């Protein structure tokens, strides 16, 4: 009683050959990549893209009034944008990446169709690395489309707030997971965004979204999500709330637990920039001893 989230690289390349008109399928890439890597994801769209795909820019589907990284837009401004892209309510959204680890934003993009009342939204296993490996046609060209009528609205079920996360310290009421690379949850490797420093929320418990994924970046099966969530002290049976550095790996939390069955895993949107900024000293573990310490 989920619209599916994941399809293969297969199955794309015969609907692109097979269209449905009734539910017509828009292809987006939606890469985005840290800094430090030293890519750009737009260009790299422009050089090479699965055919009739358009480009998801996250930093144009971003409240960029908040100090905070990747946090949610308005809905009036998502809707706005996809609406830009050629997606309408019929639209079957098939959503990739082209990172290293097969999927690494595109997770995020989901989500959000998810939470702005856009169902019928899936990934693209393997991402482009796998499309690149199966030998698949691509084009090349700057993005564009059709505009197409789009509406938003936010279900609140979907996020979490710092205040949330906050009073979760002492009532213990959802389980919190963090996406974020073992290094700067424990506090050893450091944080992207020049004046946060690593470490991690109390109580919370460690899965990097790369524990999703297979050695080649395709997604894991349920049996091998389940026994990883498992193996991590995580009950699915109870609430879990996913969080990483800005609240776009998080996704991947969100993703693995949707495709074992639990369709409500928010993301705490604000995420650990906004958790260290807003922290008093009691609200930091780590392993580094910071400049005050
Ligand atoms: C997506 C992501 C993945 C991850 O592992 N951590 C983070 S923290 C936000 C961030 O570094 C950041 C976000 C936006 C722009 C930036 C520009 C410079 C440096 C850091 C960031 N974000
Ligand atoms: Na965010
Ligand atoms: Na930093």
């Amino acid at each position: 009683q989920l619209f599916r989230a994941l399809v293969s690289a297969q199955w794309v390349a015969e609907a692109l050959k097979a269209p449905r008109s009734s539910q017509p399928l828009k292809l987006l890439d939606a890469s985005w990549y840290l800094p430090k890597l030293g890519r750009d994801a737009r260009r790299e769209f422009e050089e090479r893209h699965i055919p009739g795909a358009a480009f998801f820019d996250i930093d144009r589907s971003s409240d960029h009034t908040s100090p905070y990284d990747h946090m949610l837009p308005n809905a009036t401004h998502f809707a706005d944008y996809a609406g830009s892209l050629g997606v309408s309510a019929a639209t079957h959204v098939v959503i990739y990446d082209g990172s290293d680890q097969g999927l690494y934003s595109a997770p995020r993009v989901w989500w959000m169709f998810r939470a702005f009342g856009h169902h019928s939204v899936s990934l693209l296993d393997g991402g482009f690395r796998h499309w690149l490996n199966q030998n698949l046609p691509i084009s090349s060209g700057k993005s564009h489309s059709e505009p197409a009528e789009f509406s938003a609205q936010l279900d609140p079920s979907f996020i979490k707030t710092h205040e949330d996360i906050l009073e979760n310290l002492d009532a213990r009421r959802f389980q919190v997971v963090d996406a974020r690379a073992a290094g700067r949850f424990q506090g050893t490797q450091p944080e992207p965004r020049d004046g946060i420093e690593p470490g991690h929320i109390p109580g919370s418990v460690n899965i990097p979204f790369t524990e999703f994924l297979t050695n080649e970046g395709l997604e894991k099966s349920p049996e091998e999500i389940k026994r990883l969530f498992k193996e991590k002290k995580v009950d699915l049976s109870k609430p879990l709330v996913a969080t990483c550095g800005s609240g776009v790996t998080a996704s991947h939390v969100v993703l693995g637990a949707f495709l074992s069955g639990k369709s409500d895993v928010p993301v705490y949107d604000g995420s650990w920039v906004e958790w260290y900024m807003r922290a008093q000293p009691e609200h930091i573990i780590s392993e580094g001893r910071g400049k005050t310490q």
